[PDB]
């Protein structure tokens, strides 16, 4: 179409779609109850992202938000995505280490707060206040990071995989607040097509890359 | 009112309302923890549908979607309904056979995808793309059907009831994609008042009929 | 700002924000898995309410609903709040007494119905029908009250705390339907600024007061 970012939304759609089919096939032969859990969570993450990448591609997941003078194009569908896929990615981490349910409920709820405040900030018409919501969301993000590092005798199959996925998680998740801030939702420093490319690379890596490291590990079997 | 389908929405409201009160009363005397589970899930399905049938009756759950030339009346409230009642109906099936949590998470998430893509398709303003969302939703539907047949030593109380409810589920659920397709959301082949009658018969049977077969069975007790 | 209720929204924001930080700190040193559960649920309730009080403060969580002649200001964000915090408050009660999952699913679903019908009623443009939704919502409220009293050998640490929190819950929750009814959502008897003060006192007490009684009790430890 007439949106230069179209290409990145198309590529994202395609990579999430093929990741989903790859993990669907791979989990084909699994009967270990624990492994099945990791396969369900992990296949669903890019299947959901596939649908929201498609909706942005076709224009459904775009709206116009007036602020600081202009009519700003905001991809809201990303927050419908993340609202479900980010807790699921935290659940993969949580089950891996056999987390207490109280830590799991802290993680999923802090994550909800993160995305939902992210979404408010994305849709807020008073420019200055958009960054008060960014800050609140970043604080929930940093609570989550804190818990993944200080919130938790695992078998070494689990600890090595956990540590890797944990490192991947903090490095990539921590880049989203930065892209938002300098992108079209925030200061408007980086154009939307570049932003959309940044978010596509993070999203494919955080979902499909993350899942490839997880699902190739023996950590997931009981 | 001035909507010919009003009658079917009124009848649906009434039948869901009486189903809810019937199951509420029936579960009155239950103390078996397992049976209580089946009674909670099963009573809630038509209580939620009661509220969304009422909202369509009163006009709240209707919006206008422009596409292929016209201003199309779309009952969106059906998707608020299904978003919660269809996973609950799958949970009744799942608990019955003592499903692994990984199979339960695959079912509920595939179901979310099904309804949420159904909803996108219902609200999409580009006529051709409405059927790309229909197709994606039908694929999640067929994954669910596949799992109910190939995804799963139960006591014979469970297997006989499970098989029946399973058969009821595939026959009725599989008719929704067809009604949508030829109805006002799709090709516009069947008028909205006839569509609304079709959806009312399916919905009462899939919820109240399904629950009557379930809740009259000894399969639900530990 | 130019809204007289601004002050109560500001005070509510501040009290929910300090409650959240207080409970965050207090739960700092907890390792008992059961206590951690109570701390997660209980800290999250005012953290979520903090964000929705802020959004009403800044104007995001306000919309205009035309009915009975006028353009009515409706704070919708309260229902985004309650949709999650009221089930969490019921979960604190439920875990305390070691409730059956079927009773927990009845509680959370009745609560969803309560808030979601509350929200429909708040946004309904036909004045008379707003009170049909109020009535349906009040009925779910009374089902919840019934279950907390008749739905359930606990150790006396639990029974004393449970009884207190239970009493707090019915007295304060039962006042919300009254405030709505005579406030701006309903008959328009009490002005919006007074209503907003009423809701702020109930909300701080039902969340922060409730949590102080809970989290100071030994009932929460295994
Ligand atoms: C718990 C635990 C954690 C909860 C944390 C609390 C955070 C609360 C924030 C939330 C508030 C929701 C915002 C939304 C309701 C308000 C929509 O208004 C928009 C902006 O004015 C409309 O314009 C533009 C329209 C835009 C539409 C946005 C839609 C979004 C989609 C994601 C929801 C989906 C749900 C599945 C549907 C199938
Ligand atoms: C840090 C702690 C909270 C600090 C808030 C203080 C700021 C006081 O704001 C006044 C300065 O004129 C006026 O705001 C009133 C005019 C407008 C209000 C905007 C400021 C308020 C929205 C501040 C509310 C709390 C903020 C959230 C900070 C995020 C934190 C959770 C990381
Ligand atoms: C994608 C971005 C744009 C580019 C950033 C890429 C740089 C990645 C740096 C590697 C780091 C990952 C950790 C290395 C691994 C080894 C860690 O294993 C340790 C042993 O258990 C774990 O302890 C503790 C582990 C420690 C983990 C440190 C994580 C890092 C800190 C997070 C920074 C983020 C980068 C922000 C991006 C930019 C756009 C702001
Ligand atoms: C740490 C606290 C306790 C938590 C609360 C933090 C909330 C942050 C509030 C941000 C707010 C001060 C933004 C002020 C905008 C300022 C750059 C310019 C103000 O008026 C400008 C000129 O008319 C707006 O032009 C528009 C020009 C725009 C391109 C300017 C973009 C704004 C940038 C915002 C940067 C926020 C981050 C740096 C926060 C860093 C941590
Ligand atoms: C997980 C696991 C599974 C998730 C699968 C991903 C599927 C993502 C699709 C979802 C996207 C949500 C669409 C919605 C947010 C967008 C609303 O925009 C509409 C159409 O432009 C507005 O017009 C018309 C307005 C219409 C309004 C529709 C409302 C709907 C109501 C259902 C939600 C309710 C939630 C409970 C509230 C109480
Ligand atoms: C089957 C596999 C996916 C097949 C997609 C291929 C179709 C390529 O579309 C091009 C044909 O001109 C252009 O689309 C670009 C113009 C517009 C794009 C519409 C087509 C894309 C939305 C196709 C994206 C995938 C579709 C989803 C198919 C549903 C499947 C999950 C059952
Ligand atoms: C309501 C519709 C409009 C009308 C369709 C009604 C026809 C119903 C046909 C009966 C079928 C149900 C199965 C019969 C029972 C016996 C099955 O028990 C078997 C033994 O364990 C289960 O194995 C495997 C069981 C097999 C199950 C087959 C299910 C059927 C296939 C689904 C078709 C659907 C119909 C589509 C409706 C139309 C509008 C497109
Ligand atoms: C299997 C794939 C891998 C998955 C992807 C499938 C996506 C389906 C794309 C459907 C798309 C081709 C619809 C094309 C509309 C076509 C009938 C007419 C095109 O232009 C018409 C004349 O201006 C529109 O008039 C309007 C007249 C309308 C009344 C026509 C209604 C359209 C009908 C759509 C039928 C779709 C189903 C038959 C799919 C069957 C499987
Ligand atoms: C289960 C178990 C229990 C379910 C019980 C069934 C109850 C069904 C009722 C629900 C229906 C939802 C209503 C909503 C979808 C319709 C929005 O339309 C509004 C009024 O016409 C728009 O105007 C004004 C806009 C207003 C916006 C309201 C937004 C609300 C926000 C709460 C949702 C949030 C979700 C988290 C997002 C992050
Ligand atoms: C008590 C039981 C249900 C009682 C409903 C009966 C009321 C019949 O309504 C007719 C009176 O002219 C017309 O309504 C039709 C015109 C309009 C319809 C408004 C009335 C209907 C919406 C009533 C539907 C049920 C009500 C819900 C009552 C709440 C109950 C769950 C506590
Ligand atoms: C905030 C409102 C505006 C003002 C209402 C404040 C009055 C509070 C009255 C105290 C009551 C609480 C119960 C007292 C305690 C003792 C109960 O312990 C009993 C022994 O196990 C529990 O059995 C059973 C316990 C019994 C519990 C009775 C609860 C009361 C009944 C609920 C009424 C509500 C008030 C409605 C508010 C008004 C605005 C309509
Ligand atoms: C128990 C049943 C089985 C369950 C169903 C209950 C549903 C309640 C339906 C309420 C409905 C009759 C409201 C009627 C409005 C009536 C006061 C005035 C009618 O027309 C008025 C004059 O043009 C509207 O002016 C506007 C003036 C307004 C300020 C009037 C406010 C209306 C008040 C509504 C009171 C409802 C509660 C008293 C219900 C009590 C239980
Ligand atoms: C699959 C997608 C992933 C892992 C996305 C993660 C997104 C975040 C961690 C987003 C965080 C944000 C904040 C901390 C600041 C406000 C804006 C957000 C939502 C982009
Ligand atoms: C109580 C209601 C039930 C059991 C409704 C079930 C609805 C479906 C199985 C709907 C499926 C659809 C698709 C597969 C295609 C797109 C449209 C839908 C949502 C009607
Ligand atoms: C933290 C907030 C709490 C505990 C809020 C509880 C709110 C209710 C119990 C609300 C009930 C309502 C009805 C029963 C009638 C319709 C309107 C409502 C949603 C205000």
């Amino acid at each position: 179409t007439g949106r230069p970012e179209w290409i990145w939304l198309a590529l994202g759609t395609a990579l999430m779609g093929l990741g989903t089919l790859y993990f669907l096939v791979k989990g084909m032969g699994v009967s270990d109850p624990d492994a099945k859990k990791f396969y369900a969570i992990t296949t669903l993450v890019p299947a959901i992202a596939f649908t929201m990448y498609l909706s942005m591609l076709l224009g459904y997941g775009l709206t116009m938000v007036p602020f600081g003078g202009e009519q700003n194009p905001i991809y809201w569908a990303r927050y419908a995505d993340w609202l479900f896929t980010t807790p699921l990615l935290l659940l993969d981490l949580a089950l891996l280490v056999d987390a207490d349910q109280g830590t799991i409920l802290a993680l999923v709820g802090a994550d909800g707060i993160m995305i939902g405040t992210g979404l408010v900030g994305a849709l807020t018409k008073v420019y200055s206040y958009r960054f008060v919501w960014w800050a609140i969301s970043t604080a929930a993000m940093l609570y989550i990071l804190y818990v993944l590092f200080f919130g938790f005798s695992m078998r070494p199959e689990v600890a090595s995989t956990f540590k890797v996925l944990r490192n991947v998680t903090v490095v990539l998740w921590s880049a989203y607040p930065v892209v938002w801030l300098i992108g079209s939702e925030g200061a408007g420093i980086v154009p939307l097509n570049i932003e959309t490319l940044l978010f596509m690379v993070l999203d494919v890596s955080a979902k499909v890359g993350f899942g490839l490291i997880l699902l190739r590990s023996r950590a997931i079997f009981g």
